[PDB]
């Protein structure tokens, strides 16, 4: 299978809804080497995020049953050995997708907003090992999540224009890292303000659906957080 | 290993919607070698099906895809060659349900019910393979199929109440078996309307889980709505 056939079928299997076939293809195109194209980038994303995406779904099911049972001491270990395994096959799938980030996508990355893309990329998925990290190793985790964040933020602010859905979507991601895993509300809250705010205020360099759509995320975490 | 562990993580899979798991968990159970309660063989039913369901579905899109493709000789070979992937893993399913079916529950099933349930489960995975096969294995695929439905039906006719949903499902199915399968639309709605009209006319004349069956009674009219275009 060579580049144009892989994403041929990456493409298939998205209609198929067979994400990890999906997920298959398109790692084989990014260890290729060349700079994916923005198509190849959202096959990626869309891919994995729904892979890394069943996972924490059924970890969040499984981990509130287990804590939804006091005693019964049988029951509880098996939901906790069982969250251990979901959790091994989300470790997995997340440092597949890490490892890709730091060996191709980022050092290639040869416009701002692919590297806004894939440093927002890398934050995400350090913060879904954070949500299922224990104690020791959980601090370090954190940090690398909120650095790659960080970096993005910078690039972005400098780089793009406010309504930009890439740089709204980091800001969106980014309030929800310091809301549910840094427990900073005000923090979370003062970062969806400002890119809201500032996206309504250059509302005259717009090309779209994306962006408003992001805008109206923001102003409900908001709405949310503040009540 | 126990029975009793293995349904618990049957059902801990069930709400993680890990159907595979939940599959592999109620096929041990069965490979025990007891006869299955009505939660249990619930539990294998709903693994299955969903098991099978993704395959189904996942068929249905690259076939369409395969079939859309007027001239573009690269990535139809492609399309059939993604295709045939999925229909091994299907019939791998298949015939680890069917060989669940004649091993150990059809043999062990001591009452009319459970007899009717798991001869439906049969023709279910027979019609699947159906749906799936090529001109040669064809027609002795939707045979078994036929046989299957067709015994679970008589049973159901002399052992159960017209409201009962385990019949109502099985005229169900086996209206869709003539409809799809066999190409029989007369047929498919004859089965289909009597069915329905049979369990109207036992709400008059005397039921206790109104919902199952009554939800599959609409399902049997949605059919009959359908068929005639
Ligand atoms: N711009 C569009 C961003 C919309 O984000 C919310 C859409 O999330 C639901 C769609 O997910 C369907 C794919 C399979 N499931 C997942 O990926 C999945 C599983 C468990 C939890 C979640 N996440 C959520 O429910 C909400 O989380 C977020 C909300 C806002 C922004 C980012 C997230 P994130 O998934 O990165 O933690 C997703
Ligand atoms: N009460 C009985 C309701 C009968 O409807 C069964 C359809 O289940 C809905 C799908 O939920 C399972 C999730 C995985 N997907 C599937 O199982 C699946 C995939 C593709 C097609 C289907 N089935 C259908 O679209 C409709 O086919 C049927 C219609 C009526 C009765 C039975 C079927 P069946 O699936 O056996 O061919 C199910
Ligand atoms: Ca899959
Ligand atoms: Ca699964
Ligand atoms: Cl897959
Ligand atoms: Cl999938
Ligand atoms: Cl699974
Ligand atoms: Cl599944």
């Amino acid at each position: 299978m060579d580049k144009n056939e892989l994403v041929q079928k990456a493409k298939l299997a998205e209609q198929a809804e067979r994400y990890d076939d999906m997920a298959a293809c398109m790692k084989s195109v990014t260890e290729q080497g060349a700079e994916l194209s923005n198509e190849e980038r959202n096959l990626l994303s869309v891919a994995y995020k729904n892979v890394v995406g069943a996972r924490r779904s059924s970890w969040r099911v499984v981990s509130s049953i287990e804590q939804k049972t006091e005693g019964a001491e049988k029951k509880q270990q098996m939901a906790r050995e069982y969250r251990e395994k979901i959790e091994t096959e989300l470790r997995d799938i997340c440092n597949d997708v890490l490892s890709l980030l730091e060996k191709f996508l980022i050092p290639n990355a040869s416009q701002a907003e692919s590297k806004v893309f894939y440093l927002k990329m890398k934050g995400d998925y350090y913060r879904y090992l954070a949500e299922v990290a224990a104690g020791d190793d959980k601090k370090g985790i954190v940090d690398q999540s909120q650095q790659a964040y960080q970096e993005a933020f910078e690039i972005s602010k400098k780089e793009m224009q406010p309504t930009h859905p890439i740089r709204l979507g980091l800001a969106l991601n980014f309030s929800v890292f310091y809301y549910e895993i840094l427990n900073s509300p005000e923090k979370a809250c003062s970062l969806a303000k400002t890119a809201f705010d500032e996206a309504i205020a250059e509302l005259d360099t717009l090309s779209y659906k994306d962006s408003t759509l992001i805008m109206q995320l923001l102003r409900d975490n908001l709405t949310l957080w503040t009540s």
